[PDB]
């Protein structure tokens, strides 16, 4: 069993200068104790939009389709409120038949701009997948931008390599972070 | 058995004016005879780059990773030449374990800017999938842009709805057309 080292390595998508400003946040929110047979990754996406514009989208646990690809539908409770412990039933059209992903809201901090979720059921999902997303505001000479960090820990399926597990999960997260950046940059350019 | 109607409907991503200029091309290259249990779709993507810049990328049958997502690797023959009938073995990391997709080059027309392929083997692939991609140059008041059309026909898996089959395939094609547009627009902005 070891502690992940995401705070010691510049993630793809981030400059070293930005990283040095985020060291304590990555230590606090994007560190995991991982066992053999588990892997973990940290991904970053720069967004030319204000933090609260990005956070308003990121934080909608009931509307993953607004920032993620391959979401056919998402159902929550009749009296769903945005509280830790809530679940969502996502139908993912990344293959046929569409898969069910039952996901738990693990963290929601509107002050610190932190959220995260765990896959707790469904079919054809990653085993023991948990992720955390944080949103960070940057300024330089009056210019403003945002950095989104997203990390996960996941079990490596027996019969699969850690290399492929990481390649799959990284590709999904990165593509969704790119959708997040497009959606929020459009809102920023337009509103 | 019917003939598809893609030439009578403006596809998503295309203006009616552009469509009226492409009617004969869609009839020629993007029409299929479909049987019950089959479905077909036409997708469009506008690209702010010259046709030959787009075609140079689109036409590389041996390098799908340059315009498509979730491609872990692509292997061709030792003396692979870009000829109809050639095959490629693509490793697709859209899930675990990665899938093998064996694909046949069906069409390659460098004059008309037409290509297409068929899935002829592998695992966890669509059954009877065939697609055709065409690239078209547009001009207006000196300004130049490109339109890429991509259509497919595919079998609807027994147990799946045509709605979900079309949603899956459309999402993949559209996302890859978006990567094509980013890659070629970057080349255009830079070269
Ligand atoms: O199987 C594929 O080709 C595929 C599945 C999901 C996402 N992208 C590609
Ligand atoms: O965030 C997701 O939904 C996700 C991320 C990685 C892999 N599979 C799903
Ligand atoms: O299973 C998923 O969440 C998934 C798989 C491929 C592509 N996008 C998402
Ligand atoms: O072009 C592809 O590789 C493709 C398109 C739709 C569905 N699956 C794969």
């Amino acid at each position: 069993s070891t502690i992940t080292t995401h705070h010691l390595t510049v993630p793809p998508g981030l400059t070293p200068e930005e990283f040095q400003e985020l060291s304590s946040s990555i230590a606090e929110f994007h560190s995991y104790r991982i066992n053999p047979g588990q892997c973990s990754s940290l991904l970053a996406q720069r967004i030319h939009a204000p933090v609260e514009t990005v956070w308003t989208v990121v934080r909608r646990f009931d509307k993953p389709q607004t920032y993620k690809h391959f979401i056919k539908s998402c159902s929550v409770g009749e009296d769903f409120r945005m509280t830790v412990g809530s679940t969502r039933d996502v139908t993912v059209i990344s293959g046929l038949p569409a898969a069910t992903s039952t996901e738990r809201l693990d963290i929601l901090d509107d002050d610190r701009h932190v959220t995260g979720f765990s896959i707790i059921g469904g079919d054809h999902r990653l085993r023991n997948y948990r992720s955390v997303t944080t949103v960070h505001g940057f300024e330089r000479d009056g210019e403003i931008w945002t950095v989104v960090l997203e990390s996960y820990v996941v079990d490596v399926p027996e019969g699969n390599t850690e290399e492929d597990t990481r390649l799959f999960a990284d590709t999904v997260v990165k593509l969704n972070l790119q959708k997040l950046a497009s959606v929020t940059e459009t809102l920023a350019r337009e509103a």
